[PDB]
């Protein structure tokens, strides 16, 4: 159970940054991007559910926000052991491989990123409830 706690905390913090980035305007999103700029290639596009129903702009907003979220969470761990780098790699792989399909599912075409925001808030609340 504690073997999964690293990835669960990583997810909670990543979702917090995801929701924050999706909650502010384009200028702030570009400022956040600029701050995390320089760059890992996470292949987030391929994990979006029903990606052919997503506009290019929505995909760009989402993938940028995820990559920025991973950057922001990952930089909290200064001087990591091999175990921490592998832990980050797995928690990030869980975010990308397990949660991006969840976060991008059942979104409302009127405003898909608002749906992502709400999917994220619910998932994060559930995980937090079972950590506390």
């Amino acid at each position: 159970s504690n073997a999964t706690r690293f990835e669960r905390n990583f997810l909670i913090n990543s979702l917090m940054f995801l929701e924050t980035i999706l909650s502010v305007d384009k200028k702030l999103d570009d400022a956040i991007h600029h701050f995390t700029q320089g760059n890992p290639r996470y292949q987030i596009n391929s994990r979006i559910t029903n990606a052919d129903d997503w506009s290019k702009e929505d995909k760009l907003k989402f993938t940028s926000a995820i990559a920025e979220a991973i950057a922001l969470v990952s930089e909290k761990y200064e001087n990591p052991t091999s175990e921490t780098t592998e832990q980050i790699q797995s928690a990030r792989n869980i975010l990308l491989d397990n949660y991006v399909p969840l976060l991008t599912a059942n979104t409302d075409p009127e405003n898909r990123l608002k749906s992502v925001r709400e999917n994220s808030s619910q998932i994060r609340k559930e995980l937090i409830a079972k950590l506390k």
